[PDB]
């Protein structure tokens, strides 16, 4: 529905300004529809939530998976192109990126909402147990490991961003700085 | 109990909402009038820089009071110091979270860096030895701290909401810390 999907990029520009306590009417103001048209796609605030995550996860995945060229067999210039595709995702997409960060760390995702996520880019847990330490694909601390990826990924973002001048040089200063802290030897 | 207030405020505030919280919005939230807060900072800019060295001096005043010189060995000695800044950043999440966007907002004056790493002359002298020397240029320093701030940052926040594990997260860290920005 082009009127769902009106309601998805409400939410997302809304979220992205407000958090995830932006006014289930704002967002139906900004989509043209009245506030129960929105009830009727999204059951409850928590099931919007999941479902713009999977949707702007969807969109980020639908970038890398694009600009992947799979000819690459080595598997750090493999993770180089992940890497460059996340951040300019975001720096290509302000308010997607905003939005999919609060939603993330909101605390409301479905253990089913997150295999969902993952069956968009299968092959890239590949990546991962190849070339991260044990210990981060624990399952007590993979979560901290891809956290650390994450703000690792954001603040090359911040720097790209607010300083396009050297943008390169971050982007590339921070893919070395994850690569030996999260990397096998 | 002067510029005092207004400190604690542009704290909070620049933690909930960025440097972009207003000079409104920061007198509000401490009482006073847009115009009491330029009394006190000519600038916004000044604001910036005023209360980053505030929040530095106090994070550093702590990371000094809890270093025992014992501890020989620089490994050792850079782990007991992350963590001393874990410890704050997990007793004052608002400081932490206003101290990082004051890191690397572009408006921190030279003398106010300057006068930033000379308030613990020692840690300085360890980071310039040991840290990759892409990480202390004038062009990548600021970069390389948000780094580091973003490393910390995450520790602070699984060991904060895994307190069961907060030992383990904080041991992570340093390492993929140390990894990340550190030497052999
Ligand atoms: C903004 C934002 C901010 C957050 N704190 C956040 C936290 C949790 C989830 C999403 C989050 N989001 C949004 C996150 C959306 C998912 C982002 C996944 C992009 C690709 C995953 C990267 N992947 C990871 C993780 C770790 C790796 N070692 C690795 C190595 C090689 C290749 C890929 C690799």
């Amino acid at each position: 529905e082009d009127k769902k999907q009106a309601l998805l990029e409400a939410a997302t520009q809304a979220i992205a300004q407000s958090g995830i306590a932006a006014s289930t009417a704002v967002i139906a103001r900004n989509a043209g529809v009245a506030e129960g048209t929105l009830f009727r796609y999204f059951a409850t605030k928590d099931e919007l939530i999941n479902t713009l995550y999977l949707h702007l996860k969807q969109d980020l995945c639908q970038s890398m998976i694009m600009e992947l060229d799979r000819s690459i067999t080595d598997a750090k210039m493999m993770t180089r192109f992940i890497w460059n595709s996340y951040i300019s995702w975001g720096l290509n997409h302000p308010a997607r990126h905003r939005a999919i960060r609060q939603l993330a760390v909101s605390e409301k995702l479905t253990k089913e909402t997150e295999q969902r996520a993952d069956d968009m880019f299968p092959e890239l847990r590949d990546l991962c147990h190849r070339s991260v330490l044990m210990v981060f694909m624990s399952d007590e601390y993979r979560a901290f490991g891809d956290g650390l990826f994450l703000a690792l990924a954001e603040t090359t973002m911040d720097f790209a961003a607010r300083d396009p001048a050297r943008a390169g040089e971050y982007i590339a200063l921070g893919f070395e700085a994850m690569w030996r802290a999260l990397t096998r030897e």
